[PDB]
Formats: C-alpha cells, sequence, structure tokens
C-alpha cells in the first residue's frame, strides 16, 4: 500500500470564465423621461401662453442622490428608480457610470469593482483576476500566473510540477517541504 501523503501537482491552467452578467443585476435604463412639462424648467416664464403659474410641488419624487426632483429629457432609470447622469457615479471609484450601474450595501457601486472587490482575485497582490483568462488555482483558491512560485526556489510551477500547499497559503515543492518543516 503505497499511498502518497497530502500532496498535489500543478495542472492545466483555467478560470471561472463568467465576467458576471448584465441580465443579473438591474442595469441603468436609458429612456426619455416624461418630465418635460412639470414645474418651471425652461428659463424665464414665457413661450406659448405668456404668464403661467407653477410654485412648489410637494409629494414629488426627488432625483436619486439629489435634493430636488428630475425635470430633464434623457434619464437613467436604475435600482428601481430614476438616477441622474452625474448622480449615478460609484460612491467609491467616483468614476463616470454612463453605461451601467450596480447596488449593494445600501450604496450604488459599479460592475468593474464588483468583480474584483466583490468577486474573485489573486491571493497574493489582491489583483482582480480576469473573467475567463488562463491561470492555475491552488486547490480551492485562485492565484496569479506570475506570483505563482516557491517559498525557496522562488520559481513558478507549471503543469506537472509538484507543489505543496501550506496552511498559510504557500507553495512549496517536495524537497522544500521537509527542509521547510516536515
Ligand atoms: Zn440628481
Ligand atoms: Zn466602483
Ligand atoms: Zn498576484
Ligand atoms: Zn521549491
Amino acid at each position: 500500500s503505497s499511498q502518497v501523503p497530502d500532496v498535489m501537482v500543478v495542472g492545466e491552467p483555467t478560470l471561472m470564465g463568467g465576467e458576471f452578467g448584465d441580465e443579473d443585476e438591474r442595469l441603468i435604463t436609458r429612456l426619455e423621461n416624461t418630465q418635460f412639462d412639470a414645474a418651471n424648467g425652461i428659463d424665464d416664464e414665457g413661450g406659448s401662453g405668456g404668464h403661467m403659474g407653477s410654485g412648489g410641488t410637494p409629494e414629488i419624487p426627488m432625483c436619486a442622490g439629489c435634493d430636488q426632483h428630475i425635470l430633464d429629457r434623457f434619464i437613467l432609470k436604475a435600482l428601481d428608480r430614476h438616477w441622474h447622469s452625474k448622480c449615478l457615479k460609484c460612491s467609491d471609484c467616483h468614476v463616470p457610470l454612463a453605461e451601467r450601474c450596480f447596488s449593494r450595501g445600501e450604496s450604488v457601486y459599479c460592475k468593474d469593482d464588483f468583480f474584483k472587490r466583490f468577486g474573485t482575485k489573486c491571493a497574493a497582490c489582491q489583483l482582480g483576476i480576469p473573467p475567463t483568462q488562463v491561470v492555475r488555482r491552488a486547490q480551492d483558491f485562485v492565484y496569479h500566473l506570475h506570483c505563482f512560485a516557491c517559498v525557496v526556489c522562488k520559481r513558478q510551477l507549471a503543469t506537472g510540477d509538484e507543489f505543496y500547499l501550506m496552511e498559510d497559503s504557500r507553495l512549496v515543492c517536495k524537497a522544500d517541504y521537509e527542509t521547510a518543516k516536515q
């Protein structure tokens, strides 16, 4: 009975290959709003009719992330509500989100960081691993193609290469294992 101990070996690199799905989360809806005839939007009080009358408008829906209400043409409806163009930026990245949108933890986030921060990534440099790239994952967790190496040899381990997984997440060959602790 020759059964090797808790040992492993690098194999064919592969990834989850998903990149999330726009259909999953409710993306921003670019549509023409129907607020082109409410309150005093147009500058000055004129144009057809002459002198009109429109003061405060209570019980009116306010722009998502704003103090007043919407009254423009093109509006982005997302997160079960209408979110302005400039009022739809990532609270963290603060980058222009004029294409997609995301919500989580009572805050509007983007999909970019959702994959890295709220997804899978390298367990070495905390970098965001692509969606379907090509890399080898350590048993359960995933690692980098470059970061991958030995604690002593400091050399990457390609398919076929035998490496051990330390309790503190560390790659160690056979000879390095015993020499390391065992
Ligand atoms: Zn706004
Ligand atoms: Zn973001
Ligand atoms: Zn890394
Ligand atoms: Zn080694």
